[PDB]
């Protein structure tokens, strides 16, 4: 089969289609038009966007395909270095860091982080308890305060104190601006044009800011000798069972930057979308609120109670189905192979997995794919293989999946226990795209149920 291709712009091929405010949603519309696979060409680049479970289940075969760094990840590597997400699988630092960090990210390690996650979750609840009657909540803004603070505390015992300020932390200003520059280079038809020279100068200054601030955090911890149960201690003390080597200080810095990128808007996007879908689906909200009240019987949730918030876990998975906040990942063929029995690929050929479109495959989910129905996730054995991939695939899957879902389940549970919510503006969904997705301008009113935290 010859695969389709969207409209072209002469020598720029398909590249101008990405010069738009919402490229992921633009790619989803192209997929709707062209189907489960289409070719996408730019100067010096060819990739193929996959959207059906039929083809993606083959792409997830790790004997045939390995993780590729998309152009986006290549630009993020300019400041995330060989941290886990921007490393190639064959780089020595990928497997070393993966072996060392896996026990820090397990379901068992979440027991150790739980107290710190509660610390920040309680600050969010108290903020909302303290609003006056006429005020509202800026949802993505507050969810990002929560997730940033949680990863700072669990990551290296650092308090960003986001609920005490309007103006972001200096590290975050550079990190957000670096991510902004990474996404902007994707959309430049002529990136060598001198009008981008201070953009490039600014990008180099932001890299130096992040590096110096994180390096000081590491030097300060080594100097004090204190042993906290955070990711920094584990990286300073851990040894890779295979090579027997610890991480070096440069790589630890890259891992910290990587966790901070991941724990910022990618996780807060999930909480924002989940609350959006709950207020748009009051019957689902009521069921989740009933579970929260039945399970969260103590003033602050325990680790074990968060594990019992099963329906809230389903709400979060259904929010990830519709708007996965890391919406794509890239693969390359390790050898010549045939995809779906119709599309021959040569060694090195690249694939993009378009996750939001995969998650709308009507042959998997039925006709009602656009509806928010957490009950789809009652039994993971009833979901076909590779139909649901919001955390990536295989050995390159998200190491932070348990962390993100524990944090999100805890805080959504507390939110549902402590407040009734009003969609007071009848908010129209507007998905702002960076390298992640979020519902821009989403606002609600939260009326306290006046249940104490003591
Ligand atoms: C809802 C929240 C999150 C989602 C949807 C998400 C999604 C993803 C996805 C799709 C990948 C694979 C990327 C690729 O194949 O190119 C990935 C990898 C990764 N994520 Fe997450 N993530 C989330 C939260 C987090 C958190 C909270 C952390 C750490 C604190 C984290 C750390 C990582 C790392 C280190 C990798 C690379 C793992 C490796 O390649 O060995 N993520 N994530
Ligand atoms: O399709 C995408 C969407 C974004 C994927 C990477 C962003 N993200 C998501 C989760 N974690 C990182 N990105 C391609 C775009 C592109 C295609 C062809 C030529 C140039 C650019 C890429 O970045 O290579």
């Amino acid at each position: 089969k010859e695969m389709p291709q969207p409209k072209t712009f002469g020598e720029l091929k398909n590249l101008p289609l990405l010069n738009t405010d919402k490229p992921v949603q633009a790619l989803m519309k192209i997929a709707d038009e062209l189907g489960e696979i289409f070719k996408f060409e730019a100067p010096g680049r060819v990739t193929r966007y996959l959207s059906s479970q039929r083809l993606i289940k083959e792409a997830c075969d790790e004997s045939r395909f390995d993780k590729n760094l998309s152009q986006a990840l290549k630009f993020v590597r300019d400041f995330a270095g060989d941290g886990l997400t921007t490393s190639w699988t064959h780089e020595k630092n990928w497997k070393k860091a993966h072996n060392i960090l896996l026990p820090s990210f397990s379901q068992q390690a979440m027991k150790g982080y739980h107290a710190m996650m509660v610390d920040i979750a309680v600050q969010l609840v108290q903020k909302w308890e303290r609003l006056n009657a006429d005020e509202h909540i800026e949802v993505p803004e507050d969810m990002t305060r929560l997730t940033l603070d949680t990863i700072g505390l669990c990551g290296f015992n650092y308090r960003f104190n986001s609920f005490y300020r309007d103006q972001p932390h200096p590290f975050i200003t550079s990190m957000v601006r670096a991510l902004d520059e990474a996404m902007n280079k994707l959309q430049r038809a002529n990136p060598d044009d001198p009008a981008y020279d201070e953009n490039k100068r600014q990008f180099q200054e932001d890299i130096k800011v992040m590096n110096d601030l994180v390096d000081k955090i590491i030097a300060d911890r080594k100097a004090s000798g204190e042993q906290s149960d955070d990711l920094l201690t584990h990286m300073l003390n851990g040894k890779d069972p295979e090579t027997g080597e610890p991480l070096d200080d440069e790589n630890i810095r890259y891992q910290i930057i990587t966790f901070l990128v991941a724990g910022h808007e990618v996780t807060s996007g999930l909480l924002s979308f989940a609350l959006y879908f709950l207020v748009k689906n009051p019957h689902v909200l009521q069921k989740a609120a009933e579970e929260a009240a039945r399970v969260l019987v103590d003033p602050v949730p325990s680790y074990k109670q968060v594990k019992q918030l099963k329906y809230v876990g389903m709400v979060l998975n259904e929010a990830l189905r519709l708007w996965p906040t890391a919406p794509a990942f890239s693969l390359y063929a390790k050898e010549d192979t045939v995809l779906g029995g119709e599309y021959p690929l040569e060694k090195g050929d690249e694939l993009m997995v378009l996750i939001p479109q995969l998650h709308r495959d009507k042959t998997i989910w039925g006709d009602d794919v656009e509806e928010f129905r957490p009950e789809r996730f009652e039994n993971p054995s009833a979901i076909p293989q590779h139909a649901f991939k919001p955390f990536g695939n295989g050995q390159r899957a998200c190491i932070g999946q348990q962390f993100a879902l524990h944090e999100a389940t805890l805080v959504l549970g507390m939110m549902l226990k402590h407040f009734d919510f009003e969609d007071h503006t009848n908010y129209e969904l507007d998905i702002k795209e960076t390298l992640t997705l979020k519902p821009e301008g989403f606002v609600v009113k939260a009326k306290s149920k006046k249940i104490p935290l003591l």
